């Protein structure tokens, strides 16, 4: 799970920008743990089910992905959280966006952008487009639910729905939008 | 202290190894964990007065340092090796000794070579000659014990004992060696 790695510039702009509007859309100011987004993922708690939002910012998924063990207990979450704020201290936002684009698992035995963008598209990870860009997006939360390969039903809609995120975020614009959800 | 970073591929071969040789000799070989290192920082131990050499590996000073409390118990050491192992298994050595190169603590309130080839000698980690990037590979172990601007008599010593062990690890010609710890 070493395989292809690629540094940060050489990442399109719109997979990083998928990512951050999909999983920490405040990514580049909070310090490790994001507030609003707790709060935010509160509110829209009990006014949509009890549960809805995530609250976990890229930071605090890249620790958990640094433990060998795979607990998922409240102060395994709170040592991934003092983790994640140390990690803050010790290295710019464009490195730990870096690093965590290459480790996260986006399934079918893919690590990093670059294996997905291979295992997915035959392409290398500099070579998607936002269409592509945006269904990578789509998988970190779930992998095998989402799997284009065999749940493209709900691969093709998420994915859709990380446009939209882009789009809300001012990251894409209408045309490009309503482009990539045609694909 | 996240102020100048560089790429792995700005960094000197001469500084890579003067670390190497001197912290972790086998570091490109392990997996985390060094467990002769143990063994012959164990037996190096009683004889030569119950202690001496180190055992910890470049990767677990890495997630030594990851740790935002700095508490220095055993299951400490234990979780940062667990980490430093889970680390091995998601990032590559080239891209671990880039991450620790650019973490470490150097003195003198610089954190990574680049802080400090400009904090002890005004030019860039990729300016340094072999007899400065020992200096540096010599500071790690203890940077206010070290410290060239106050300790310079402590200091070239450890300098030029770094040098020899680069020159017994193959890193540099005889040559090399007693031209570089006569500077």
């Amino acid at each position: 799970q070493k395989r292809f790695y690629v540094s940060i510039d050489k990442i399109p702009e719109h997979v990083i920008n998928a990512f951050v509007a999909t999983e920490d859309r405040n990514f580049w100011h909070h310090f490790g743990i994001d507030p609003v987004a707790i709060v935010r993922a509160a509110i829209v708690n009990y006014r949509a089910g009890r549960i809805a939002q995530g609250g976990s910012t890229i930071t605090q998924q890249l620790a958990k992905n640094l433990f060998l063990t795979r607990e998922r207990t409240l102060e395994r979450k709170i040592k991934e959280a003092l983790l994640a704020i140390k990690i803050e201290r010790t290295f710019d936002k464009k490195k730990i966006m870096e690093l965590y684009l290459n480790q996260i698992y986006l399934g079918s035995g893919a690590y990093g952008v670059e294996a997905a963008a291979q295992v997915y598209f035959g392409k290398h990870v500099w070579e998607l487009s936002l269409d592509e860009a945006a269904l990578l997006a789509a998988l970190p939360k779930a992998p095998a639910k989402y799997n284009p390969f065999y749940h493209p039903e709900r691969a093709l809609q998420r994915r859709n729905l990380v446009l939209k995120r882009m789009l809300e975020e001012g990251y894409i614009t209408p045309e490009q939008y309503e482009e990539a959800v045609n694909k």
